[PDB]
């Protein structure tokens, strides 16, 4: 039989894409065109939860399976196309929440991965070889096998208790789906690799979107350079020199935020559901750097205007980091199981690594508090906060070293 | 130190969202238009063949220097901001051949990611330790340095070259470029993880393409419906219906390829250059598919249009296995040193395996014939591949075994 580990990261590489496929209407977007932005933005961050819960109990489920063959991966691949219609689903729900209609097709997906989800279920127990090992020394494999497909039916009979009940009350059948969400939570470690997939997956979508659109996009025709810049190719670029801005400002932002991540998870030794929330919302916040960016680039019309969108790009960024920071103190919690011993209290990298993830909640903090201060510079310092943070990454070990070496003499 | 996996997981990521950018223009698309389109599909060729040079270098790169840094990890990352450029500045360059400017720009890119690359290469003959064991052991360290600089920028000093020519006579600029591709192949293993990354890559963003477009364009309004159809949401999905149809077909033959292509490489022990050369066809070819579906799902003006429109699409299927094909017999050519015992020949799954591969290109062939003797049940005959296929790859070890029992009674 096969090793199913590339197998799993497939259908990370789906998964990822589909999280973030709600961001690019919030990209391509212009009490009409800001409740409209808003309305985008919760659309996005709901269908990336939901995405992600689906991508966790797919994580749990083949963490309980533990080889595959032919029928399985069939069945996978079956299963993550049942998952990428949530996203679709999900939006004609909110964009219809009165017809009955859109909640039922919404309902059917979850049912649809429920269900698939089960079989494969029925299919390894059937074979238990298939099993982890420690299912398959399981004594309670009967025990088991019912309580796992308790677990994964749950959703399914709440979604379809919702939809009933829609052609009725929708109320109840929303409060029954949110119980979806809510359950496995109200009633444990996410294996590292299913983990760093997604993140990496989501990572490098969300610092290609920006050239995925000037490419869509910008590409000059020659009758345009020559009807509108005379020929003058060079200005043709340089009039949408702006968007290559962004894009260099928002790969720089989410390769970092990457490095850090990327640094940060070398030297966890054990994963955790409480990481793994906190992972979870600082992807969906990550997803926020290119609108930031994008706005940043656009004119400002009013000196409100560059102030307000220079505190949002800075409430990004933060919102973004410090959860990431948190992952990390959450593990110092548990340092003992959670993290390696050279990142351990006192240990040698442990301030390094505490400075490498907490680089950028400080600078977007300072730029921040620059606007509810120094106004008058403002945008400047922002400016100055892009090119000053990569700097400090290549210059950390020799930064930190000074930094202690003048706590050492206070 | 680190463990360089993660990191090079993420690049080939990165570099596979890179190569199948071009492809979002031919479904976008709507001697005008077949020329436009024949234009789209030329660029989207060379920029998938270009990109994967690109990342056929890195891996050369990265398999000399194995372990990693943190400063080694940001050199990575500004050589993928560069990497990332080669797309849109070939396809600007192909748009204005006339002026310098753009052949100048795509040289420049060459150029950046050339130094990066050297960069890379004198800090890792500066920290020894980095390298690769057998290269830490190598006593030529001084020559096999001299040696990688050379092929490293053998790429950088013929496009300055040509880019200096560009001033005066342009063919011999282009001639240069070209001779950077031609000079490695006229004057070895890619490993392998490196090569799943990038196809997993760009089967999972190939499969998705049309989910993605959906979710941006096919999402009903509501001030929309309640005129179109005067609230019959069900006649909106109905109208859109061919879309999903498209969809579904696009994930089903994508997915398929893709089990064909893991279940050919987890037997597989050492990718050879051939078997790079044969991969890069099949994912170039496998990037056609969605095209294929949209036209299939589109309206038939003619007879002669849907018989077209069958004939394509069966063509890309048909290149994009029989070159997986290809790959699985050069690899017999050499089971002794690239494939498992186990796939042998006489191999217990030797045939299992070559049944499994060979599977969709005779289908894909079958229903191309069918159009030049059957025209009357062609596109039916089409839609029934799409349907016997993936039910064949269910039963496959099963059908196999019938073959076999033919072949005992026979
Ligand atoms: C030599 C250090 C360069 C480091 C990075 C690489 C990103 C990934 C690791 C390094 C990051 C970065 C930020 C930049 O700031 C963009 C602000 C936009 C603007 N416009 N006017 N003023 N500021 C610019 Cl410009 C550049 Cl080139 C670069 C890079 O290459
Ligand atoms: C029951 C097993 C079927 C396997 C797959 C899954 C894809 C990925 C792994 C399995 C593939 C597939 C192809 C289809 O063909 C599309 C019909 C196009 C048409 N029909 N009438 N007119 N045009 C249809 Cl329908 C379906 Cl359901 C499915 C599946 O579920």
């Amino acid at each position: 039989i096969q090793c199913s580990q590339r197998m799993l990261s497939f259908s990370d590489a789906l998964l990822s894409i589909i999280a973030t496929v709600m961001i690019l209407p919030v990209t391509h977007t212009e009490r009409s065109v800001q409740r409209l932005l808003a309305t985008r933005i919760a659309v996005y961050l709901m269908t990336f939860l939901i995405v992600t819960v689906a991508w966790a109990a797919h994580t749990r489920l083949f963490q309980v399976v533990g080889k595959t063959d032919d029928t399985l991966a069939l069945l996978n691949l079956a299963c993550m196309m049942t998952i990428t219609f949530l996203p679709y689903t999900f939006s004609l729900m909110v964009t219809f929440p009165d017809v009955p209609l859109g909640i039922f097709l919404f309902c059917v997906c979850v049912i649809a991965i429920g269900v698939v989800q089960a079989l494969i279920v029925g299919y390894a127990f059937h074979f238990p070889h298939l099993l982890s090992p420690q299912i398959q020394r399981s004594a309670h494999r009967a025990l088991y096998r019912r309580h796992v497909l308790g677990i994964v039916l749950q959703g399914p009979a709440l979604c379809f208790a919702a939809a009933i009940f829609s052609l009725f009350f929708v109320p109840l059948s929303y409060l029954l789906m949110v119980t979806v969400i809510l359950l496995p939570y109200v009633s444990e470690p996410l294996s590292k690799e299913r983990v760093e997939a997604f993140s990496d997956g989501v990572y490098a979508i969300v610092a290609t979107l920006l050239i995925l659109d000037i490419c869509e996009d910008n590409v000059p025709d020659p009758k345009d350079v020559k009807e509108r810049f005379s020929g003058s190719l060079v200005a043709a670029l340089s009039a949408t020199g702006p968007r290559f801005l962004a894009y260099f400002g928002s790969f720089a932002t989410v390769g970092l935020l990457w490095f850090a991540h990327h640094s940060l998870f070398l030297h966890v030794r054990k994963a955790t559901r409480a990481m793994g929330l906190l992972n979870t919302l600082s992807l969906a916040f990550v997803g926020g750097l290119p609108l930031a960016y994008q706005q940043t680039s656009a004119f400002a019309r009013q000196p409100r205007d560059e102030l307000e969108r220079v505190r949002v790009s800075c409430t990004i960024i933060f919102l973004a980091s410090i959860f990431q920071l948190a992952m990390w103190t959450t593990a110092l919690l548990h340092q003992a199981e959670t993290l390696q011993p050279s990142v351990w209290f006192g240990g040698r990298e442990h301030v390094l690594m505490f400075a490498k993830l907490a680089l950028y909640p400080c600078a977007s903090l300072l730029a921040f508090a620059s606007t509810c201060l120094l106004s008058r510079f403002s945008v400047g310092i922002f400016h100055l906060m892009q090119i000053a943070v990569p700097c400090a990454f290549l210059l950390l070990r020799l930064l930190v070293g000074l930094a202690l070496a003048t706590l050492r003499v206070l």
